[PDB]
């Protein structure tokens, strides 16, 4: 039995356990080396450089319920071992990190804070004005999908504000999109009242689950899932949609003062080109790079039962925007179709446009918009067709990081896709020949069976952080050293290179050989060795490039080649009796004898991959 | 000394092959041992016991089109070489088989005739009158999905007529669901006027594609997918349909005297169960058992080119009149949604019941059925979900076997689907505790990368029928002998049975193993392959029962047992240094030592499939 290479398992890679705490929400603070985690009862400042040296005791702040609190929950009929918590959903940077705002489901009564980055409480003197009542701010259902930015430029008076997706009542009746009320805090005075989406306007939200939320520019954007509406006349369906707001929306001027007088939303297409596409209705997770505010990351999945199935897409800003200023939907009745509005029998100014004050609008514009806050478009993906699509998996999180080769400055975007069974799965994406490219990897088994609920990426740190209700991981990003002992698997990530004189894997360099698109199909050639081992007459060699074969690459072609005088080199075909294929892709030879000595080859996909030299000795 | 998959299948199979000439159209005749086929240019008549004996040249009528034909197709922009020929696409058996009604395209200029069941022309002084012109009875482009059927018993008068679902204009602006004039052939008389659909109404006929029509009692069904019109508010979707019409319809009167009174078309639902069911949209094919009109079988496929699959799935008369017998659906504007029509809005006599003229409706019933062909509720396949779907394949044609162990009480539905790409799935159905099963139990290779075009079953020489554009192909119903060595897989086909004796796989007969429900998991127990290996002291060991493990065997599971003296009987558990898995479901065992020694058993989906016996030499 002889193997060439073993690759390493990954990632069942520093860990981070408090037991079973629900570890669902990241915010990450790099100036201070910091990843805050939300999670049951507790706030958790996680050192990002290796998040395995924290404190369960130490890093925390502990926001459990009051007892009182928890009583009233429990005689609600909610659970007092999970529904009846304090579960830390929205963790955002104040006072250039000087200070968090944090919100926390507190028992099925939503609760938020203002605490000092070190994860102490404020003086009773320093108390922040509004903040205490949590409702529609982050939601009282532990297991809600739910969204919040904090946005400190850009609103009416340049005071800073939440804005916020979820649910707004105990019998989750009512979801919102909303942004607080905001106030000069030093002067202790409100100066805008909170702006909500309609209540019991089904064409505004219908059982939505959000996903992300963005500031970008004049506006805060908004990721979700919901029912979707334009569709009951033809079936069943849930659309992922990205919502639109105006940060210096006001509302109306009387009765519509509350509401938002610029929301707008979308249909998000991501979909398998074609003259009938294959759409992935349900969108679970958003991502934006830190360089790059005009694109859009995002996980999608189907519906059905019967075919399964996920798939990456990107988004861009120009593609949203001709969204926004396409036509309108209109439903005139419950009865009617939904029909297109021609732009051109709109009212004036835009709806949805950032007028200097909302409440100086038109009773024409804020009546039509009010009416129509759907798009006729939908946002199309970039490209024709998915970043990345697969049969038979859940994605749930993603994060995306953009790496350039030093050699000829190539691009290359990697996409870490979180799967409802604890799997990562790291894609490449590139342009080769005017068109979208992407490769699967590698697959990272994080936690078996545990659901990813959470990820973040450092460019500080180069690491990945992945969060289940069971534990928080880190991943390095370049494992180049540690994972792959083999120029096969190193040429082909994007973050290594292999140095063929020292024989190792490498972080990339500008001297190492790397080809991520596979376009010099023998660059491992010069790097593979050839190891030389003694069969005893009779004897079966078990032959084997890998102990265990990378999951990715169990469905690439494999060839065996033996060399002989008489033959020069020819194909080995597998026989019941003499060439047995295991299921790692290797050879077995039965009973050797003198004319099975020699080279052996094996290649995989188009590539040289491990060579061996068998000589035959007598049983001794 | 291991199980062999002998390939399949290109206990016999007979090819008939004139060259690439469209094989598409089949008329089978038991009584005259015929298989009619229809191609380019020509019509077969070829031997339904052996269609290799048929000659290519004796046993056919040449039909190609006249210079004029081809000249007039050919200024259109049509191909010569495919285009402008004269492809067969109607094939009907005519005075109790005496003669033959036969259409074809002629070079997108249908023409039909009436022939001798020899394939001769008729004497001038023969001609029937009303044949002649072929228009909306057969397509005119080649690549056309048309149905027809030619119908003795029910019509008005009692006079014979074809009923067709095809394009009727060269432009392909007008497809249609006609019923030819019908004469009076004796008496040379015209009795009743053509029916047809509503010329260019969309909620009629959106740019269908046909693939079956039956008789049976007093309507005609039709089965086809089309653009689906009342999708078009959320989208772009092809939806299936099964359209019925009365046998007696005469239509309207004055203007609505050409028009069906009786028409009505339903949904057809074929998905996969589920809060979001999953549709398999695009109907492909239909069957129905000749013993068996109670029953229509169809296979359906995606309409997307990501994440394909096709289904086969079932539709019971029950639930088809149900659909029919319930709400219509309504548009009432271009700005209105779809809607159940109140059923106090219905009037009477309910529109689509057959009434014994109806040219004597009342206005009321005749603007309704005009305005509402489509029925609100979709007709819901059996069982809830497809008999048997897969993904990543595009099933063509299937035709329906029912097989019956009656001394036993066991029955087994037998369906043969044929793909894109020459292949034939054989899937087998079968009742357990009142919920229905199906397994694949073979895939044969009928011919590569041909997509199979026609099939056909024969009760009487027991063969399957294939027809592709390159070639014919006659398969054996019962291929026990050839298929199956070994008792495992012998055992649940239910054309089969393992004889114990000769240990062999044969046509079953009572007293031969048989066990397609798997009620008996350890019926092949003392017939497997049984084999004893004498291995030297730290020497390998390669076990396994397949040469290669069936393609359609690759999804069951696979556990193997050790018996030894010190552990009595425990499942192996894989590991890289002493028990390493084989691609052919196989068992290297590494560097054996004395407790290795022992019966090793293979198992597959619970059942033995083979068993090794392991004795170690010392050295
Ligand atoms: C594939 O299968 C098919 C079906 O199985 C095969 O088809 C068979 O093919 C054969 C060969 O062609 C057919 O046989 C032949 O039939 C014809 C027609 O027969 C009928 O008409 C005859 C002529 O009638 C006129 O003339 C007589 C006599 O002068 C006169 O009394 C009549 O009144 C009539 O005259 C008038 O009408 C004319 C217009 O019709 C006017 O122009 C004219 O001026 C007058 O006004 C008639 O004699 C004949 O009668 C016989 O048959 C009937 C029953 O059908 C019977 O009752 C009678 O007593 C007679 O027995 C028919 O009415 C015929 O003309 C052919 O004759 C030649 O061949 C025979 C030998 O077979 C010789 O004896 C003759 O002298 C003559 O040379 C021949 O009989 C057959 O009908 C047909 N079968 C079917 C069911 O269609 C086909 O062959 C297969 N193909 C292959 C490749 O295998
Ligand atoms: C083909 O066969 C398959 C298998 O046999 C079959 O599958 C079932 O498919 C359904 C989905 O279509 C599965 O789910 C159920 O769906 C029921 C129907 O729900 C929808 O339709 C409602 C009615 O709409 C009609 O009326 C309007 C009027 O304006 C018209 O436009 C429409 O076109 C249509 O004619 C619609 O109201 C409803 O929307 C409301 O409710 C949802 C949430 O329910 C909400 O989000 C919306 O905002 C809106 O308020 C929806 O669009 C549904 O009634 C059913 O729910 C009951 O049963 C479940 C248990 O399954 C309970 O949990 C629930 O509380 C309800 O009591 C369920 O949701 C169903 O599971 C499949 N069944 C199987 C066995 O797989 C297909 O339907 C067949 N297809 C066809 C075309 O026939
Ligand atoms: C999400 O993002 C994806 C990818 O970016 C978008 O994908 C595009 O989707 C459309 C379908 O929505 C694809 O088809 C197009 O369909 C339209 C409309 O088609 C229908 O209406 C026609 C007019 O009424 C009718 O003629 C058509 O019927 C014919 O074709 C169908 C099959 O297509 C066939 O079944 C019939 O028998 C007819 O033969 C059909 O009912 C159509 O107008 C488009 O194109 C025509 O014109 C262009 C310009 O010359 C030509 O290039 C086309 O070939 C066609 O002739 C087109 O067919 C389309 O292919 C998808 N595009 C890609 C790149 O994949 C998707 O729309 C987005 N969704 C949303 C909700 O935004
Ligand atoms: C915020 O977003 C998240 C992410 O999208 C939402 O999370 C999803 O929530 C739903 C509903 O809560 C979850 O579904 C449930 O999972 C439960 C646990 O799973 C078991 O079964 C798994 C396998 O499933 C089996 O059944 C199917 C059915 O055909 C078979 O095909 C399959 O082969 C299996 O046999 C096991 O792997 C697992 O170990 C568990 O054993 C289920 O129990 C649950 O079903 C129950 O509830 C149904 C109604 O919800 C009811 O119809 C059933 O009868 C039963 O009572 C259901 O399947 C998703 O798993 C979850 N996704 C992820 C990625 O986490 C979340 O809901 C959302 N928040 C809000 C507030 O909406
Ligand atoms: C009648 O039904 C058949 C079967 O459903 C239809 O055939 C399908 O037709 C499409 C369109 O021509 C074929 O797709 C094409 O594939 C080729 C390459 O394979 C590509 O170059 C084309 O652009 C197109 O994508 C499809 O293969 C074919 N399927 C089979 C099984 O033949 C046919 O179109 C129907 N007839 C009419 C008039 O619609
Ligand atoms: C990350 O921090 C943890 C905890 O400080 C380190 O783990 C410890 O390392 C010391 C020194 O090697 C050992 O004596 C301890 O036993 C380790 N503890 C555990 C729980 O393993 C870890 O080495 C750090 N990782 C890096 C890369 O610096
Ligand atoms: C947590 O942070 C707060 C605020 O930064 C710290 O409080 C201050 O502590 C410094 C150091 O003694 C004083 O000079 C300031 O006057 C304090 N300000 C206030 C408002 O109290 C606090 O000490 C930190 N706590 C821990 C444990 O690190
Ligand atoms: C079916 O018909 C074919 C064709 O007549 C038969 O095959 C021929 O068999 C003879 C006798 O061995 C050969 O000389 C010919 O060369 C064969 N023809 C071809 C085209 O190969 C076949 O035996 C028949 N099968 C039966 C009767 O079961
Ligand atoms: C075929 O039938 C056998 C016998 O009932 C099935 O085996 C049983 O499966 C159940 C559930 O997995 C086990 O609890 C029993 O111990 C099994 N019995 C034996 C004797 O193995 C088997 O699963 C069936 N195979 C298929 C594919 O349905
Ligand atoms: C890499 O390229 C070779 C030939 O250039 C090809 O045979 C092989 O399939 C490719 N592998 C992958 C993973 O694309
Ligand atoms: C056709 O008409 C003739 C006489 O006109 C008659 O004998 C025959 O029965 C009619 N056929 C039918 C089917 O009614
Ligand atoms: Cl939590
Ligand atoms: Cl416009
Ligand atoms: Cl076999
Ligand atoms: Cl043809």
């Amino acid at each position: 039995t002889w193997n060439f290479y073993y690759e390493r398992p990954c990632c069942t890679v520093r860990e981070f356990n408090c037991g079973k705490l629900y570890y669902r929400t990241f915010h990450m603070n790099e100036d201070r080396d910091t990843l805050y985690v939300g999670a049951m009862d507790r706030v958790f400042r996680v050192n990002l450089q290796n998040i395995s040296s924290s404190n369960c005791n130490r890093d925390v702040i502990n926001l459990e319920p009051t007892r009182d609190d928890v009583v009233s929950c429990v005689s609600k009929g909610k659970s007092q071992i999970f529904d009846c918590k304090n579960h830390v959903r929205v963790i955002q940077s104040m006072d250039q990190g000087d200070r968090l705002y944090v919100c926390g489901t507190n028992a099925h009564n939503p609760k938020d804070y203002v605490i000092y980055a070190n994860l102490t409480y404020l003086p009773r003197s320093e108390y922040v004005i509004g903040v205490g009542l949590g409702i529609a701010k982050c939601p009282y259902d532990p297991l809600d999908n739910s969204t919040a930015i904090y946005v400190e430029n850009g609103n009416p008076g340049g005071l800073p504000g939440l804005y916020s997706g979820t649910n707004a009542e105990f019998t989750k009746a009512d979801t919102v999109i909303f942004r607080t009320d905001l106030y000069n805090t030093s002067a202790k005075r409100l100066e805008y009242k909170f702006k909500r989406t309609l209540k019991y306007d089904s064409k505004w939200l219908d059982k939505p689950n959000f996903v992300g939320s963005f500031d970008i520019g004049e506006y805060v954007y908004f990721f979700f899932r919901e029912t979707a509406v334009e569709y009951i006349n033809c079936g069943k369906a849930v659309y992922s949609r990205i919502a639109r707001v105006c940060k210096k929306d006001v509302g109306g001027k009387n009765l519509l003062a509350h509401n938002w007088a610029t929301y707008l939303k979308a249909r998000l297409n991501c979909s398998i080109s074609g003259e009938f596409p294959f759409y992935f209705n349900e969108i679970q997770s958003v991502y934006q790079l830190p360089s790059d505010k005009s694109r859009f990351f995002a996980t999608f999945t189907t519906s059905t039962n019967g075919l399964i199935g996920s798939a990456v897409c990107s988004f861009h800003i120009n593609e949203i925007q001709a969204a926004f200023n396409g036509k309108f939907k209109e439903q005139s009745s419950s009865n009617s179709a939904w029909l297109p509005v021609l732009n051109s029998r709109v009212p004036e100014p835009r709806p949805g446009t950032c007028v200097n004050d909302t409440s100086n609008l038109p009773d024409t514009v804020l009546n039509f918009i009010r009416s129509h806050p759907l798009m006729d478009k939908a946002v199309n993906h970039e490209h024709n067709n998915p970043v990345y699509y697969k049969r038979d998996l859940v994605f749930t999180k993603l994060v995306v990081d953009k790496i350039r080769i030093d050699i000829l400055n190539q691009e290359y975007i990697v996409y870490y896709v979180g799967t409802n069974l604890g799997r990562i799965y790291k894609i490449v994406q590139y342009y080769r020949n005017g068109e979208s490219l992407s490769k699967l990897l590698d697959i990272f088994e994080v936690a078996p069976n545990e659901a990813i609920q959470v990820m973040e990426i450092s460019q500080t740190r180069k690491s990945l952080y992945i969060g289940t209700d069971h534990r928080i991981k880190q991943i390095d990003l370049a494992m180049c050293n540690r994972r792959y002992d083999n120029c096969f698997r190193c040429v082909r990530d994007p973050y290594c290179g292999w140095d063929k004189e020292a024989n190792t894997c490498r972080p990339y360099e500008l001297d190492l050989l790397q080809d991520v698109a596979n376009e010099t199909s023998d660059i491992c050639d010069s790097s593979v060795l050839k190891k030389k081992i003694v069969v005893t007459y009779g004897q079966s060699v078990h032959l084997g490039c890998f102990v265990k074969i990378p999951e990715v690459l169990k469905n690439e072609q494999v060839t065996w080649y033996h060399h002989s005088k008489d033959k020069g080199r020819y194909e080995i075909r597998y026989s019941p009796t003499k060439y047995i294929e295991t299921t790692e892709r290797g050879l077995v030879v039965v009973s050797v004898n003198e004319a099975d000595g020699g080279r052996y080859d094996c290649h995989l996909g188009g590539s040289l991959l491990c060579s061996y030299n068998i000589t035959v000795d007598a049983h001794r």
